[PDB]
């Protein structure tokens, strides 16, 4: 199995050096109002040692992995690319929104390990690499 080794090493050294390769949740952080909502803070860490904070709503989640599966799902009118998808934790519509936030940290974290660990096609995906970029509104944060 040396042969597949050496393949995985070769197709690994053709990444840039800005991919992530790890995203782990900090903390959370509530965002108060007439109506309030939750953002997870992420430490993302990249090939090329960059390390850095993040911060992203569940819908923000949503709205991503909305897009993964129209490309790469099964009801993607697209087979060449298709892949097992991670599934990401369910819409909960109604209750206690801190609770709900808290339930997340752990399946968030799973569903961000298995996301990173996708064929090349997909982590190269223009949205999933903005997904994981320092917006101008993460980076001007003071961790
Ligand atoms: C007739 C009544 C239908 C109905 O209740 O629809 C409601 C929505 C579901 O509501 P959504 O806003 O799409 O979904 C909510 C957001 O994703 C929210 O994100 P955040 O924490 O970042 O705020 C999650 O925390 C909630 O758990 C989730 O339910 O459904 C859709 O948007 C699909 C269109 C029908």
């Amino acid at each position: 199995a040396v042969a597949q080794q050496l393949r995985a090493e070769s197709d690994f050294e053709q990444l840039p050096d800005d991919v992530a390769i790890s995203a782990n949740i900090a903390d959370i952080e509530e965002k108060r109002g007439f109506t309030s909502h939750f953002v997870f803070v992420i430490e993302v860490k990249t090939k090329g040692g960059s390390k850095y904070l993040i911060y992203r709503r569940y819908r923000q989640f949503h709205a991503l992995q909305s897009k993964l599966e129209e490309r790469f799902g099964p009801d993607s009118k697209s087979s060449a690319l298709a892949c097992t998808l991670p599934t990401l934790p369910a819409k909960v519509y109604v209750g206690v929104k801190q609770e709900i936030a808290e339930m997340r940290i752990p399946a968030l974290n799973a569903y961000m390990k298995s996301l990173l660990s996708l064929p090349v096609w997909v982590l190269m995906d223009e949205d999933v690499r903005i997904f994981f970029y320092q917006s101008p509104y993460d980076s001007e944060q003071v961790p």
